[PDB]
């Protein structure tokens, strides 16, 4: 192992070079995302409370992610939760491949369920565009799952200001693109989710 | 919603400025650590595969983290997993506080079990230093847990090259500090864990 | 307190009776995944010999993709105990199904039951074609079919099949008023037979008797 | 395959018999958390009226702090069904305890059982004083004590107590050779009684008869 030594070297050089010269958002992103949230958003370290998992999921009964959410909402009183996906997501491609990759396959079955849920849409899409579309639909679905948590519903019910957001950044331009699901209440969840799916389901003439 | 608008402005300006101008590590870090791993390690982007949760835990039965680990080891063939803690960890402080914070308290009970495991040590330490020591002990314990997973044990059993590391990022100097648990095998895990705890139990003349 | 004291008295009485008036069946041959409501016990339903059932019970008998607890029961049952039959058993008048369908925030359990609500959505057209007082029991039946489908898609079961291990998956429901086990159609000995039977089962359930419309 | 066909014939036979020869107990009054081994069924052990038990079973009857499955059963039982008694029941000759104690990689289940191994090491001094053939049954007992302790530290149970809701936690073990439920000593109606009873139970288990 030389890569560990290289990492210590780079950390030392960075820290030295730098010295020579209340979080407000919960950010839920993917483990294989290339650009850190803070870089994408030009925020100061500490501004974001960050959870990262494979393919940026909010699975209904994932104690890990739900714990981060409950802590953020009920304890940190964070007012904004952002789910950020990205193009060329290895998690998404892994979910779409037909290989048993072992335990991770069970995690990615939730994504496969989303694929089936939108099977009519994705079936009408030319196969090479399907990954990008799934990546976007996934973000929309994860915001919907987040807004359906007991944690978020309760926060809203008691009058706590809390907004949910779902974006995708394209590795080809670094722009965050809103996928259209934005919730500040259960009604705005339902409406913007339906709206967003309808919009995502309009395919360019690369159909069937 | 101004904070969200600001984020889109920063992102746009960032990506414009930027244009006009195989992961090798699994990095398991804390959701409330402030400096991102990518910056701190000053590596090539995409070099890190990142999981972040509250208090950088590898819980034996956490599907989320174990999935990341299995994926990283069995599929990505990553050779280095690093658990990184950090000083002034809100997760650790939360674990040590006697408040019911709701669901997150269940997540942090694993940390409290670690505190009890090392209760004699921590009790001999002045109260204002205990959070600091628990944070370090926690990293050693999480590396131990990681090395005890079926995934890591199997990887080693079949002769796959895989190392586990446990560091703490020090905010006051930006340096990664090795906590001394470094495992390339079950035997090196046992020894370096025992070695690490023994070293961490030497308290500065600030006893009782 | 009196309920507990009475429980010990019931137990002591039964155990002592047994004495002055299981070990041969060390390894169970069936895994029974069922609901925590435990209306009619599996033993009563099946009249199997003592020890033959390995049992997991959770709210509304779910096999959630990423549930470490259930997946652990399944993996141990299949890879360690070498069980060749897994049965998912639902039941009518299921409190979990009823809670899942109710709008109330019951707290933590709502998150567990969101998986059943997803299933409800997944078959919303069909369930909307049913009379209101028939919907819970249709959702109970559909739930069981979906859980067999989930079980058969686990890495655990698929790997068992892929390496030639004999394993069958079953999904039944009984009416709590009569105790007759009814097969819901999803029965898998392979990924192919899972696909076919799952598809056929949903198609069959979508052909509504006019009583239920 | 014949086993299944037989099972349906048994069922039809029993159900048919019943017809030509539960609904009054729609809400159970006990939560029974026990092992998937299900050696002597809870109904047989307790002789309760049909429907009185709400049952969760998993390998080696664990209450893991972050297990959504068990915690969901517990929260539904406490907050929704308003159950006032939760019982954790272990049993001798537990395959999960035996698997926990063995060094074999059995795959995924090993991760679930790492929690039992943590308990094994937590009480490593005690368990080393026992004769090898007595260790599994001692770990079974300690396991139950520790799971009651975990249950009583859940946010679900602490909140129930905090708000004044009547709730008791129990931890029993039965010998598969005789069916007598034996109380392992951790019994909590409050956080304070949880602590005292937990400490007392471990102390009592630490006082060894003959078997060294
Ligand atoms: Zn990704
Ligand atoms: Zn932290
Ligand atoms: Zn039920
Ligand atoms: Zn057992």
């Amino acid at each position: 192992m030389d890569k560990i030594k290289q990492l210590f070297a780079n950390n030392y050089s960075w820290a030295q070079r730098m010295k020579e010269e209340t979080p407000h958002y919960l950010w839920i992103a993917c483990s294989d995302s290339r650009v850190p949230a803070e870089k994408l958003t030009n925020l100061e370290p500490g501004e974001l409370f960050v959870h990262r998992n494979v393919a940026n999921q909010v699975i209904h009964t994932d104690f890990n992610c739900l714990s981060v959410v409950q802590y953020a909402v009920d304890v940190l009183k964070i007012e904004h939760i952002i789910i950020c996906g990205h193009t060329n997501c290895g998690g998404i491609h892994a979910a779409m491949a037909d290989k048993d990759l072992g335990l991770i396959n069970n995690w990615l079955l939730h994504i496969r369920d989303i694929w089936f849920k939108h099977g009519h849409l994705l079936g009408k899409l030319s196969p090479e565009k399907r990954a990008d579309m799934l990546t976007k639909i996934n973000v929309a679905e994860q915001v919907y799952n987040l807004g359906r948590t007991s944690i978020v519903k309760s926060a809203w019910e008691r009058g706590q200001k809390l907004s949910l957001h779902g974006w995708v950044y394209d590795v080809n331009d670094g722009f965050l693109v809103d996928q259209g699901v934005m919730a500040t209440s259960r009604e705005t969840l339902e409406i913007s989710y339906r709206n967003a799916i309808a919009r995502l389901s309009i395919l360019d003439e690369e159909n069937i």
